[PDB]
């Protein structure tokens, strides 16, 4: 299927400057060339225009920083993603902080009966204004997409929820807020923390994940946050957490997904050039995209 | 069960300065806070007073450096640990070179019919004056606790041996003196060298270890030497050996032990701030303690 | 005097991706805040729109890569800078590869009888299509501004030359192409290579430079290329050259310039986040700007 | 003159754990051996007992954290230093955060008509409860010794002030709070910030400093804070500030002082093993002490 | 069986200087000492004399650089290896770029009915003048040994092919040229790329490899290219490729081979001191050789 | 004057393996290319054949390790150097441990009435069997050349002494053995330790050195030991000593010597690839050679 790249230079879902440079860092790491090589009809649709954050004092509220700007940008993203899907192309979204998942999922989900999601990350991203210890929307996209959160975020695209809890698989988690542990537990979301990765190995984790979703969804969205990988492998992220997934485990994960042919949409987020060591993180993301799209060693 | 912390600023069992700073580096790495967060009744009993070593030429055996001072301090530790166990609390001992295991085991062992020991280390620590290539008592604690060595060491606490060979499991070993290989072989001590860890995986090694001990002991003491981990993960150790256990394997190990609920006492040793990179090693110890005491990702 | 910031996300004057991210890396390194603290009326005019380069095979000269797009963008910059000077504000230009000096000098020069230029760099940037070993316009801005090169470059702003050779002082030079050595020699441009910096000391070099220019110009433009500093201090540059100016020498230089009160415009260029170590280079630029604008230790 | 070493494991004048390990890190870096080699009658008097900080809520006040504990410890230090001086020995104090300077100066000053002070540091340490942005007493010792501050600190030793402003020379300063700049300016304290070091060179700075003091004091106290050196040379400090004095400049400074024979008392502070890279900082301090006490290359 | 060491200071099969220093870096890393310790009758036969590259204008070597010189050196190597085998000694060949495999296999193969080969590498080394993107013979030894390539290479030793495709097992591959992918695919060579290593694990991979070869060969040659290990573990190699085999995986591999007792000859290649970090790579090689030759942890 | 390169792969004058690799690491760092570029008639005469160390039990060398082998190699070197000088060519000797200076000076000195020597080093290299704390001849070449030491060393070339103490200038010294301090002091050798470099600066030091020698010699030999530079700049050396000469200071030194046109012969020694970081040290050497031979920035 042809691919359309949409850059979302988003940094409103958080407070550290630099993550808005993620889309072009990956471009500069050679994302187009890498995929053309695999014989893809790749198209770069450019970047979604992101506004300037409204003063904290007139925004949606403290627990939801930049609510309106984040919401607006996500609306635009959702429209772009929708069009791409309508054109029969695979939407490959580049971030940008994780709050963009709200827009991506909004543009995609409506096209599937039962959309599944693989959240490759160090965090669960299932906070709400109530549970968030930061007020940063980049830590709420999964919860919002499940229909839990401020309506300005849960209603992006004019519908909700985008996916069901039983259709989500979290992988690589190692940093959950108390509220989130409760949410995951209560909503019954399938999760493989680093404990399971270390205990079962990435091969079993991926095998179980693929089987689980293939068995109950009609499309699967890969929402990959680079902080899911260990900071030594992906140093350029806003909220790094040690003891993460290795460079090799991540390639095995992408290769298995490619092999399974279940990924129908994808986004690579949280790449921050300003916190990186010579674009290493954007490079990992591009290499991972290569594997996901079929690049093989033999 | 409530926890009591006992610091043993010991460096007499070896020759490199700095390991005596281990207890406070771990305190500064936040050991109390980490455990309080887990809802424990944690108490810090302070540090055992360590004497000064007498003139080497006045010492009566070069194969046992600082014997008197090491024995003396270990007696004190044994008393302290005994007191804690008597009070119904779990003794968490912080080192300090590994020779302190002699005191810890002396204070604990007497309270169990068949105490088991998990020696997580790169070394066997089973030397004697006869086999030691260094004369450093920090390389003799396991042998001494098994009743093999100078009576000044084997009789701490007024009894011997503290544990039986068939109740010991060595994990992470990769540096054994010839005499030690003979000792382990002949005494029939269960050992998983890096070869087994690589070949079987930490999960299998830990499963077998837990099953083995749970099946024949009434308490299990964890004697964790930070040099068991790779020097890249735990740089601050006096006798580093490459090709060690990773940060993740160690967390998995602690997590499985916690899960099994078999650990009845523990000690974290060989942390040396002076050979470290910004307290990294002390921090690893604290994070591993978190996992040992039940800290979970989900 | 109030300051106006103009970002020029330019990478057309060279071939390595990333230098276009320079303006925002410096913004993220806190340029506005640093200057506001000094009590300045600082204004950020945004970024000059940079077009896309036309097909190389369609371009009419390989010795002048991206000539049209580079000229076009420089025209825009010149207009913007002119506007700022007309408004009685100091133009602070952020790059972006060094080819932007053509636009900056074009907008400024017209306002002075004898504009002086301090070129703090590892290179002379005095190549022409004839002498350039690369065809990269970023290595030609000083020559072009002196009226030497392709008219598309020498005529930006509708006039030429912008400055006279006798009013230029090169500092920190350590990498000159043969043609450039000839140019500097023949045009009689004052130059302090690393040999002079080492031999005389930065203090003497700066004293002589300030006296020289103050004695014959009515305004002085500081064109600071971060690659003038040693790669260990400023790693994020496209063409690093070892044996450069230290962090301290650069602060002393800026401090002496501020003290002299001769700088009437300035530009900080060649910052590339993608070749950097956690925005270090952009940070150095911001700290140097602080000193240039009067920041003092006591 | 014979030397007496007094360790002051102080961390109450600040908030980061670890600086209390400074005295023994330097001991472990071999301070005694280094000085014995120079044929000194060196004596180690041990460490001053430091209490536990009183709860913020019952202490002297917010702007003066741990006031009573700091004061008390300084009283003890002053008594110890006084005795040493009375015994005709040179007092060499090892810290420990800089607040210990209050005790050292109290024990020394009373023995001189006009005691001079060389404050080798990145900071001025002339804050008061009024000007302090932290409430940390380690940033007030110089001001307190000049008689400016809370009486609990200004009256240590039963007298004040300990020295006169005109008898103080600050060297290496590069991080002053606004209040401090005012204090220095108004009290007329001689200061050589990094600007002067870069501009005049360490040789001239030291020459001027030595002449200045030799010309008006009857004894000179060297209060050396390791953060005075660049963080790359002395990484183990609580409040590092970039762009500092090099390893060589510091040795030249010590060698010139030794040569001048004007230093009558000294203290090396802020060494923190826990923030260091393999005791590098304590090692620098010991090497510097070697130079100060006469160690020469030829 | 007694061991004979033959150094082959070869760098003709490639273009980066330094790999000719491989043999002595390993000797300096203690290869003799390490093997003597295991009680071997080790003999060092010295180095094969290698020639100088003749003028390109003279002889042609665009697709086959240094053909004559590489061929002549390999003839010498083949003779030396043959003699050692004839003397009933195990030939341990130290390189030197991988083109030396042509000579090693030529001297060994003729002595076995069905010689097997384990090619531990990041590359396939199965290029031909036709498929090679570099013209570097160090990327053609496996193809040449299989009887595919220039006769000057395929006929070394006076016979061809040296081994059969079905008796070859590639391990650690992660960088194959298109032509090589086709070759491996068509020739039916057994291969475990990093995908298989990650998916099955090194234990499984080695078990399958040993059973596969033991089941159909009468001897097995280990051709170990240090670049098979990740660049972080073996930095000193001419063509590093990230995402490689770890230091522990490699030890496990060597330990299992020793255990299986199937290796009848071996070579360690591509060690380049000039691209290394303090002989780290030569050190890993010596360590791996120790394991291969029976060194055990217990 | 035409240049002849003579490699001396010597490691007999010391005990750490690797320094014998110095000559080719420099060749690989591009020494020929660098000098040809300066339009020199450069010739590479190859390497002096060096022997193997004979059994300690056989010949004695505790205070004079490898005496016979070091002496014999130096005789060969002396002949080679003599011939080159006889042919009217400048002898450029590449080491190899510093003991080779004995052979270089032996081949050169006889051709001058008053040969001067600039010993750029961290050490004095003026030990004798009596004063040497190591028995390593690489720490005795200067003393031996001055006619002090074992006759096997002092008589190389059939004459002694090669030079006079008053014609020697040591630069960069920071590590002298007590006996050496006495020797230098008593022999009246001119020396600039790091204290003088720091105090006077490299410009002053070189000016004084050039005027001193130019005023009383008819030729000057540059004996440059890379360990004279700081270990951060030249990491690959057998006996590094911190607080050394910077990369820039060394270039200035070479630039001033070239300018003075007083150097008539030279040798670059102690380069050890095996203790280096990617040939960095050999690279610095080649760079310094370029400056020495006239390479200029302008
Ligand atoms: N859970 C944290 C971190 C989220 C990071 C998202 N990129 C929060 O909600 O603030
Ligand atoms: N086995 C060695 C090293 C022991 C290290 C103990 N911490 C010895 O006995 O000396
Ligand atoms: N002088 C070289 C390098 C210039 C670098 C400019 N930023 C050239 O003209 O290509
Ligand atoms: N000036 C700052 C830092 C002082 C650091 C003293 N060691 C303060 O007063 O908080
Ligand atoms: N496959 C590449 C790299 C080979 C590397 C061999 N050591 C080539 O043939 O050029
Ligand atoms: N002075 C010491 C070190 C000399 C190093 C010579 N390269 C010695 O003679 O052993
Ligand atoms: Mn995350
Ligand atoms: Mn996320
Ligand atoms: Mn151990
Ligand atoms: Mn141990
Ligand atoms: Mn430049
Ligand atoms: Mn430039
Ligand atoms: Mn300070
Ligand atoms: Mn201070
Ligand atoms: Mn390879
Ligand atoms: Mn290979
Ligand atoms: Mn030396
Ligand atoms: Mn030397």
């Amino acid at each position: 299927k042809p691919i359309s790249i949409i850059g979302v230079p988003m940094d409103l879902g958080q407070t550290r400057r630099g993550v808005d440079m993620g889309p072009s860092a990956m471009r500069y790491a050679g994302v187009i060339e890498r995929l053309e090589r695999l014989h893809y009809d790749i198209e770069d649709l450019g970047d979604i225009p992101i506004g300037k954050a409204e003063r904290l004092h007139e925004q949606g509220d403290s627990r939801l920083r930049n609510l309106k700007a984040v919401a607006e940008a996500n609306e635009k993203l959702a429209a772009a993603v929708d069009q791409v899907v309508q054109r029969g192309r695979f939407p490959l979204v580049l971030g940008g902080d994780h709050s963009i998942a709200i827009g991506t999922l909004a543009g995609v989900a409506k096209h599937y009966e039962r959309l599944g999601v693989i959240w490759y990350d160090a965090h669960g991203d299932v906070n709400t204004a109530e549970t968030s210890p930061s007020g940063n929307i980049h830590g709420m996209p999964l919860a919002a997409s499940l229909g839990f959160g401020h309506p300005a975020l849960t209603q992006i695209g004019g519908y909700s929820p985008k996916i069901k809890p039983e259709h989500v698989v979290l992988i690589g988690v190692r940093s959950l807020d108390e509220g989130e542990k409760k949410f995951i537990r209560e909503k019954g979301i399938k999760i493989y923390t680093m404990h399971e990765v270390d205990r079962l190995g990435m091969t079993r984790v991926m095998e179980e994940t693929i089987a689980y979703l293939k068995e109950r969804t009609d499309g699967v969205h890969l929402s990959l946050d680079l902080d899911g990988l260990d900071p030594s492998d992906a140093p350029g992220v806003g909220t790094p957490v040690i003891g993460g997934l290795t460079y090799r485990e991540s390639h095995l994960a992408m290769e298995m997904l490619a092999e399974a042919q279940i990924i129908t949409s994808a986004e690579f987020v949280e790449v921050n050039p300003i916190l990186d060591e010579r674009n290493k993180t954007a490079s990992v993301a591009v290499a991972l995209m290569g594997s996901l799209f079929g690049e093989k060693l033999m």
